[PDB]
């Protein structure tokens, strides 16, 4: 029955002003492969808002591998891991990744997001404490609230924050520490050194969402513990299949004995179907390829340092970015709705971040890079963000 | 640091004996295609644990759309559907569900999992209430816990304790009522009628999770709601694509401002990268051949009626089901493992069912019939049944 629902949805009118204005520019149908250009409406479309950051989607060889699982395992494995739903390529593809992250053992989720939801609902219960960046991704903050612990916030990368609010538990109860490795919204990388110090003073469990990570940062890309040095003071690398992997899925890889407590344990893996055997063997070739051919990797690299560069020469306004997120400023909600609206009908493809994610005064477009750009085609982007910022009067 | 974390899963010893013992048979590796036999350690296995209700994971027309769907759009779309995220063929499956269950829209997820997290995380808030079925799946348990809303369960399929508990609640408050379809423990179908009928009277939303119903029950499979008649008094049809369906993801279905509130504020979908093309194609052709071929549901109830028959006339003790699931009473946790593992090591693949899942005395076996199953496999499967429920004395 629909009354009191009805009442529940009534106040959510900007998606109705947003298309009645023209502006609306969410769920744009791609026609296409994900690439640095995308076809929308028969058109060509430049494609800054990504997270394959290695261009990957379209490898031919990542493309045949998946091909080839569909031939030999078919459409789906029909259930949870645990049960029916485990093949050869899913053991194969945990050791892989056990061994690119430098750790024990892994467990593949369907999702990244379910990645997350997995070690922080089950590791810490009631009279347990689970330490949060108050900038770390969604599925984190629900992930620590399917817990049965205590979830307590610290300013971000606030490592004088972090140790107060952990010198006021009770020594006596079990501590986690998660954040993200590099995030998303700004680009900006944890502090992991400080953080994994106060860990060890305090000895909490220390998890890492690598999601932004991975590819992008650390030996052969193997993420932000690789990146600092620091494998042996964090306990779960947790990563996601859906950005420089290409694919669909994630995994958290750790310590045998952690790692099987929680493939038993956790509910997002124990009553949720597995990866499909086309995503396990994308991510499979995906791996591969990121550490046999160290261009990929490089050339993201070349790309962000030069469309950082052209950006903070034309005299945008960047965050305080360390990744291929290059965060540029407008402060104006209805701006960013308009700027990001006529790129669109310009042939750019940006992100926006407005309200109520941000204040209307931090109001931003996301321009992400990818291995695959070209120099001309950053440049043909940048120049008409120019035009479309004149335009806007911002 | 891992002190604290040790002693939190010290405790966890059941992994530990089941291997020891000779016993464990989870995560089983499959070196083949998920079908009615099975290859796991180089041995065929007759395969009666799979969700995989019509067998279309081996249906080489699914194959060969998924297959297409990689040529042309590649291993994955590399952001959520708000964002980079959304395909013309995204929005194709959302129209074809729609129309397939009677409603005016629909929203996918990558999961089913993530498909209950995001209506039963942000419709109900502060002050509004969550009626669950006692025996809902983890995932509406999850789902529901991840809303800022009292969560309160109902004695299963107890329509007394519904219609009592919503009674109890002040007037001036949203309720929403979830229930499994089919539940997939025993088998059984929700009292819809009595259900809605209820919910009229309080003005309560209702939603159903059709994982287990869509391509079993209702008209062409189309589900719970389908199969009572009863589409104009369920606000939300919730389906998963990783059962009947023979893929991964999964869709919340019903009114055009409903879906609309929840494509934009469900945090599973704005915070989780979109279906591969491959599973969106796998899943729009296995729409169309469980519409257009009436022959697969037609087998899966020939077996289902054939298998229940036999098992009743061997003196199995069946679990009161009403769905191709059919729980088979063992009353053992010891027994329960010791006949899966005996099974497993004959060529026969149960599911079990133990502690804490469910009381020692209510410890069974899941034995799931597929629409491409033989009645000779059915016959080998319970003739083997038979010898090890002998063997182990229950
Ligand atoms: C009623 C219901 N609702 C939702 C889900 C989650 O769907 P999925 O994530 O596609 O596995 C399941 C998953 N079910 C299993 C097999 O039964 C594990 O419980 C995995 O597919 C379910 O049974
Ligand atoms: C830090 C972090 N952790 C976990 C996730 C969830 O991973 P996935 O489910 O694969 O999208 C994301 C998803 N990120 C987006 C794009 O940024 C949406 O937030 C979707 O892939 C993430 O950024």
């Amino acid at each position: 029955s629909k009354g009191k629902l009805g009442e529940k949805i009534s106040q959510f009118k900007i998606v109705e002003e947003l298309k009645a204005k023209g502006l609306y520019a969410y769920f744009r149908p791609i026609q296409s492969k994900q690439d640095t250009e995308v076809k929308i409406d028969g058109r060509r479309v430049l494609m800054f808002g990504s997270n394959s950051y290695l261009g990957l989607t379209t490898d031919t060889r990542i493309i045949k591998a998946a091909q080839d699982a569909l031939e030999k395992y078919g459409t789906g494995c029909a259930g949870s891991r645990f049960l029916n739903g485990t093949l050869d390529i899913h053991v194969e593809l945990e050791e892989k990744l056990s061994a690119y992250v430098g750790k024990e053992a892994a467990i593949l989720f369907s999702t990244g997001f379910q990645s997350n939801l997995g070690p922080l609902s089950c590791l810490m219960g009631r009279n347990d404490y689970i330490l949060l960046d108050e900038r770390d991704h969604a599925s984190i903050i629900d992930g620590s609230r399917l817990s049965f612990s205590k979830v307590i916030k610290y300013g971000h990368n606030n490592m004088e924050d972090l140790r107060a609010k952990l010198s006021r538990l009770p020594e006596d109860s079990a501590k986690l520490i998660c954040t993200d490795g590099i995030f998303s919204m700004e680009g900006d990388i944890v502090n992991l050194p400080e953080l994994t110090s106060i860990a060890n003073e305090f000895d909490a469990a220390v998890m890492v969402d690598d999601a932004h990570s991975l590819g992008v940062i650390g030996h052969k890309g193997a993420g932000t513990a690789s990146h600092f040095g620091l494998n042996d003071d964090v306990d779960l690398i947790m990563g996601t299949f859906s950005k420089s992997l290409a694919s669909l899925g994630g995994f958290v890889a750790g310590d045998a004995d952690v790692i099987d407590f929680l493939k038993h344990n956790a509910r997002s893996v124990m009553f949720s179907a597995s990866m499909t055997p086309a995503s396990v063997a994308s991510t499979l070739k995906a791996l591969e390829i990121i550490q046999n051919e160290p261009e990929h990797i490089e050339k993201l690299w070349k790309n962000t340092d030069y469309a950082k560069a052209q950006l903070l020469d034309h005299g945008f306004d960047l965050g305080a970015t360390e990744s291929p997120i290059l965060p540029i400023f407008i402060r104006s909600n209805e701006k960013t709705f308009w700027v990001t609206k006529m790129l669109q009908d310009d042939g750019v493809f940006v992100n926006p971040v407005v309200s109520p994610a941000v204040p209307a005064e931090e109001s931003l477009i996301r321009f992400s890079l990818m291995a695959t750009h070209t120099y001309d085609q950053i440049d043909e982007a940048i120049e008409k963000m120019v035009k479309v910022f004149k335009q806007a009067e911002v």
